[PDB]
């Protein structure tokens, strides 16, 4: 109930992230926002976490408020991110681990969409494993770029818009995001498709391109994504990864994705491969 701030561990969408301690009991994670910021957002994000509360893989917020020069949000401590675990696993995941992760990540995105929001920054850093009895559970974090895509009462979808600035991480952004189109449900899922192929490959082919300014930088990434057919991107990997991406790329702006179809693709592959659904990930094998 009273919190000690520890080392800074990084930065979220709109603030810095810290390890901390609840001195009376337990270790926590703490996000800070300057209270004098011109674009306050931490309390908005807190309310989204609250709307999401109780979902599988949705982190619990312990306290939000103001102290000194900061707005403060305290979260239950979670385990390593999927990017951290990727590094710990020598930047290679077995097919079994990719498929286990795919099943849960699709479900996390579906859940957020069911609560009327799109995430808009699907990337490995925003998925964290739980701890203790939740160690086999993938959590999704960070609603700082999240947006409501439909009305809570009528479910009327937001309108189509063009010439929008790229929101999120360029590496995993959808093609339509690069082309300036308003993001919708389909784009969260397309980004996940790039995340899965990133886990398969160790890098994506639009990493490390040269340019002068950040504007051109994103342009080069856009051009490489558009000019790399899915069959080339996914060459040498099971067809399901291409099928997944083609499905996502083919969705209409306001389509409700068939999340079950996408999970079934990978589940059927998992079964054909003879894998056991025992939640044993590559990092559980580290000695
Ligand atoms: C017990 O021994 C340990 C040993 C080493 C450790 O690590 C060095 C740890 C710490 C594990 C940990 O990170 N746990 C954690 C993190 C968060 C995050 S992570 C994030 N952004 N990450 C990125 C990454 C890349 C790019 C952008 C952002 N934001 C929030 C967050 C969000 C809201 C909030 F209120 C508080 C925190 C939430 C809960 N647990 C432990």
């Amino acid at each position: 109930n009273r919190y000690r701030l520890g080392r800074k561990i990084g930065s979220g969408s709109f603030g810095d992230i810290y390890l901390g301690t609840d001195i009376a009991a337990e270790e926590v994670a703490i996000k800070l926002e300057c209270v004098k910021t011109k674009h306050p957002q931490l309390h908005i994000e807190s309310k989204i976490y609250k709307m999401m509360q109780g979902g599988v893989g949705i982190p619990t917020i312990r306290w939000c408020g103001a102290e000194g020069d900061y707005n403060v949000m305290v979260m239950e401590l979670l385990g390593p991110s999927l990017e951290d675990l990727f590094n710990f696993c020598s930047r290679k995941f077995s097919l079994k681990t990719v498929l286990l992760l795919a099943d849960q990540m699709i479900s996390r995105i579906e859940y957020i969409h069911s609560k009327n929001f799109i995430h808009r920054d699907v990337k490995p850093d925003n998925f964290l494993m739980g701890l203790g009895k939740k160690g086999n559970l993938v959590y999704i974090i960070d609603f700082g770029l999240a947006k409501k895509y439909r009305d809570a009462r009528t479910h009327q979808h937001i309108p189509y818009r063009e010439n929008k600035n790229l929101t999120g991480t360029a590496r995993y952004a959808s093609i339509n995001t690069h082309l300036g189109i308003e993001q919708s449900r389909r784009d969260d899922l397309e980004s996940l498709g790039y995340v899965l192929m990133y886990f398969n490959l160790g890098s994506l082919p639009w990493q490390g391109l040269k340019a002068a300014t950040k504007r051109q930088k994103y342009e080069r990434i856009s051009e490489k994504k558009m000019s790399t057919p899915i069959e080339v991107l996914c060459k040498g990997y099971p067809s399901e990864f291409a099928t997944y991406l083609n499905f996502c790329r083919s969705l209409r702006f306001d389509d409700k994705p068939d999340y079950s179809y996408l999970r079934q693709l990978f589940r059927n592959l998992f079964h054909r491969q003879g894998f056991s659904y025992d939640y044993v990930f590559d990092w559980n094998m580290l000695k």
